[PDB]
């Protein structure tokens, strides 16, 4: 299962053959063998391993021990598992005999070199030169580099290295070279790879070891794609590369390096590869627990903020503000994973005009990748629109890291850019949902998963108003109809107090919920196929929806559209109708939500938001912890 | 494991609601029961089944035939699987229960308008809208139709069909449609297409039964990606698709086409699709029996004509003339398969300038198809190095229609385009070989396979210096070395005869023909690792080499070079060493081919061919019979 060599001898004069540790090499000889040859004896110096074996099995035996009765059937293998400390201080002797004469008849000897060539880089253990999935497989893997590490940078873009923890996100390369010092003044050691892979990643040589940034010399790039090692250290070169690219549409995601060993006396006699794969982005859903978390601070945010800041004090996150309010929909904060450094990387959308400058500026810190996809010939629906769900099980298949959620129509959505760079993660298979009927169209606005220690771990939550239906007239049927939904709320525009009883005999508004839950249900259904829930998963929320075109928009703050931060999520609070004292929205909100263990804090965003079509998971985004479960072991 | 609907009701006033034959649709309400609610009825119209269900279990339950306690886990799933015969003529009618009244609390009916969609091609049996690898996968097969089968055509160009028996080339797809008429009446019926599948793919609907050419509608093209279907045949509509491309670097080879049903009062309720899997190019390996026998005639090209017509008698071959003398370097003559009509086609190279012609001019018959590729940015390995090998099984995976084989260098070779194309095919995966030591550089130079009935049905054989130098030198132990080798031939240039003796006392030839077996050694290795062979399958003939630079041509006539039709092989005459009154090349040749069953005819070639470094495999094509194994069930 190695490679496999077959180098000639000859009677009339002895060859020179140059070999590779642990590699095998045939001898057999060029023209007949002596005309009256019976048997044969084969030798070798020590460190020189000889076997004798047929051509038809593959049982191998020590070939130095005896006279062997001639035949061309059989076959003589060389192997040399150590280096040679000087050229040709090995070799082979094969004597021809006949039982007539008692001296050999003739000899055939071929002096060997042996070297010890070897490229690696991380060869996952818990083996050839290929990248294959599951809990048994093996390959390294390369990360992007998207951040900026070092305090003068303002890392993929430079062609030096100009940082000294900055070489933490590249990926080690180790070329082993023992053997003879004068074999390469008459061989070549080159590295290289193709064309399209070096626009992919860039390899640096070391010249002085961990200390010097001018040591770490650029050999691999754009338009290198070779480089002649001079072996500047010794039996041992090390090399660190860091990609260019994630997995796209034309990027498979892997990335081949070769080392070879050439004879310029040019013809290649040995070559080794090593095969990288690119780390993906994840995503993180709303289960996995919180790290930080952003909002924006606006000319009238005045408690908004203040309740994001005292609520995020409760699960320990962090809170960076923006000066200039949908910090959700312009940017997704996930990561990627390395076996050294796993970092987190936004996302930013091509939704811009209002925070168009946050990642770039004030998010890409020392260990914060930044990502971005932008089309050439706009996004209407953007990063509101993309959400992850938590592992799941479905149509017999296994997605450990969930499943990619975004929205867009049937028969004519988001832009085929980012579609396309989404699906080449490979590792989180999008679902494309329903949403074009919605205003702006975003799934987090009728979606959300939570967690909950029951089940599966978690709750799917959709709006529902067929739940609306029936608590407003299980609240008729005990005569609250009277009661205001509006009522307690500083007046943004005097918004006309709505009760039960008018927002249940409107025909117009009953008929536009209905369709509006029809929508959510087909929904509910591609959802329960895509991702193997059941209805003991699935929690539907109060929401009636209004409307000033053919395209819906929220009626009261939407429940669903909230920030959850692990045991804690902030709702916005439903200016609805109070029946005792207490807003029975909300008192329905807790009797579907604490028993799992949540706490329910009501925030009032009706000056902020909901009148600008927005609620506090809009106007809030968060970064989670990466998931336990290792993205390489995910056999897609 | 069927689509999967939610249809609510309301106890206000009925639903009228449309389904899809064999579709499950789950009924729910809007808002909350009658108020005392215990128990229900519900009961469906003949022709519509009603089942209950828990929410948790899987287990169907007929639902019509008693009073049902009443739990909100509880779902009813309604299925007709027959159409209707006019709008809304079935319903279902909930009635909710309470042991206080004897009446009903309230009621809820639903109307049903049954229509019976289906798009289908052919479900290859032997299943989503999926194509799949292996003995139990399914698909429809669709082909690229790149013959002329109409007199008038000089097919993939033109947008209409004006041939009759054209649209054997093209693919079925029937969409049936039953129901009721005025159901069309207020909804759309729509065939589509994702742009990119349209651009590779052109669909027909049908206006006139069998008949007449321009009843066969052009629907879908280049530009048309969605069209609606009349249905001017009632309750079923019939389509002929027909491929534009071969499996491509960025073609993967699958094409989608959907149905559906709109509801412009617009909002689509059901979608079908219908995946085409574009049969790929399969080559056809020197083992397969012959079909016909390509050959040219030249101003003095004599009898090299007479003896392949009168050795290609001898196996039931054609044999088509051009005017214009490398037939097997122009062209590569492999199929395409489809389970109605499996046709031969060409493989054009783009080495052109003697017969850049023949193809597109006197190849392309009724049922031959015609494809070629040409780089933008030249070939001097083209279609000599284009060979393909028998079924074999190596590195755990199965070839069982063979592998490519291709020539090139290690470190930098044939041009990428076709190097894209025959990766692309992923039925043979080739395998790229060190040919760049030769001065023409075409695999077929050194390896031929030639069928035999033993060990694995045929033997490879390799040119190999060293048998040479063993049947000269085991000459000389005879004394025969005074045999001269360019002894009998029409002088072509009065070419110097030279003796066995003089041969093997030269030294710098003797050197030079020990690398020339190197390279064919590691050729060797290579083949036996990736295509699964042992000695037992390989045979080494004679053949020594001359050069006039630092590449390699033929001393004498290439052995190897030779034209394989099945039981019988045309061998270049080798003008070797005559020993007594017979070429001893051809006694070897005949001792090494003959005991398998095959008859050795040599050709005089010497004065057409073999002088312009060329054989007679080298001045002959042919196409074979396909494989009997199918290429569908493969499991790449
Ligand atoms: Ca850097
Ligand atoms: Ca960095
Ligand atoms: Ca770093
Ligand atoms: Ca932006
Ligand atoms: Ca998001
Ligand atoms: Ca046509
Ligand atoms: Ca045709
Ligand atoms: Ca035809
Ligand atoms: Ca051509
Ligand atoms: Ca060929
Ligand atoms: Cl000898
Ligand atoms: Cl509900
Ligand atoms: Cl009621
Ligand atoms: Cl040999």
């Amino acid at each position: 299962m190695s490679l496999q060599r077959i180098v000639r001898v000859s009677l009339e004069h002895p060859t020179s053959a140059v070999c590779v540790a642990g590699v095998e090499t045939l001898v057999d000889i060029y023209g007949s063998v002596p005309e009256g040859t019976e048997m044969f004896e084969v030798y070798g110096t020590p460190g020189v391993d000889i076997y004798i074996s047929p051509n038809m099995e593959r049982g191998r035996e020590r070939a130095d021990t005896r006279r062997w009765r001639f035949d061309a059937t059989l076959e003589i293998i060389v192997v040399m598992n150590s280096p040679s400390n000087d050229l040709n201080d090995s070799h082979v002797q094969i004597s021809y005999h006949s039982s007539h004469e008692p001296l050999p008849l003739a000899y055939a000897v071929l002096y060997l070199t042996c070297v010890d060539i070897s490229l690696d880089c991380d060869l996952n253990c818990e083996d050839k030169r290929q990248w294959v999935w599951g809990p048994s497989g093996y390959g390294g893997i390369l990360l992007v580099n998207c951040d900026r590490d070092d305090p003068s940078c303002d890392d993929n873009c430079d062609q030096h290295v100009h940082c000294l923890q900055d070489l933490e996100d590249m990926s080690v390369m180790v070329l082993r070279t023992q053997g003879p010092a004068a074999l390469f003044d008459d061989h070549k050691l080159v590295l290289h790879t193709s064309s399209y892979d070096a626009k992919r990643a860039q390899v640096f040589h070391i010249c002085g070891p961990e200390d010097v940034c001018e040591a770490y010399r650029h050999v691999l790039g754009q338009d290198k794609v070779s480089y002649e090692v001079p072996r500047l250290h010794g039996d041992e070169e090390r090399f660190f590369v860091e990609g260019l690219s994630f997995p796209d549409a034309g990027f498979t995601g892997l990335i081949s390096f070769h080392v070879t060993l050439l004879d310029d006396s040019a013809s290649p006699i040995f070559t080794d590869t090593v095969v990288f794969r690119v780390a993906p982005w994840i995503m993180t859903p709303s289960t996995l627990p919180p790290l930080e978390v952003y909002v924006c601070r606006v000319r009238n945010n005045t408690c908004f903020v203040d309740a994001v800041a005292e609520l995020a004090r409760k699960a320990g996150c962090k809170l960076t503000i923006c000066p200039q309010r949908w910090i959700q929909d312009e940017m997704e904060l996930g990561y990627v994973q390395a076996p050294h450094k796993t970092l987190p990387v936004v996302f930013d959308s091509p939704r811009n005009g209002e925070l168009q400058d946050f990642p770039y500026k004030r998010i890409l810190g020392p260990d914060f990748g930044y990502v971005t996809r932008e089309p050439r010939d706009s996004g209407l629906d953007s990063f509101g629109n993309l959400e992850v769900s938590p592992p799941v099980v479905a149509n017999g298949k296994e997605y450990p890291l969930g499943r990619i959620l975004i929205g867009g129509n049937l028969p004519g959505r988001v832009t085929q850019v980012v579609r396309d760079f989404l699906h080449a993660q490979k590792v989180q298979p999008p679902v494309e949902l329903f949403v074009d009927w919605l205003a702006v169209g975003h799934v987090d606005e009728f979606l959300s998963f939570v967690p909950a220690p029951d089940g599966k771990g978690f709750r799917m939550l959709l709006a529902s108003p067929g739940a609306c239906f029936k608590l407003f007239q299980e609240k008729q049927k005990c005569g609250h109809g009277r009661a205001l939904l509006f009522q307690g709320v500083v007046d943004d525009e005097q918004v006309k107090t709505i009760s039960i009883n008018q927002v249940l005999s409107n025909k117009d508004l009953i008929n536009y919920n209905k369709f509006v839950q029809s929508c959510i249900d087909w929904n509910r259904e591609v959802l329960k196929r895509e991702l193997g829930l059941a209805e003991c998963d699935i929690i539907d929320i109060p929401q009636l929806f209004k409307t000033e075109r053919k395209k819906a928009t929220a009626f009261f703050p939407d429940l669903v559209n909230m920030l959850v931060l692990g045991k804690h999520l902030g709702i916005p609070k439903p200016f609805g109708p109070i029946i005792n004292g207490c807003c029975c929205l909300e008192e329905k909100v807790r009797s579907l939500l604490e028993p799992l263990g949540l706490h329910c804090t009501f925030i009032d965003d009706f000056t902020p938001y909901h009148m600008l079509h927005g609620e506090v998971h809009c106007g809030t985004n968060v970064c989670r912890k990466p998931f336990s479960f290792k993205w390489w072991n995910m056999v897609p």
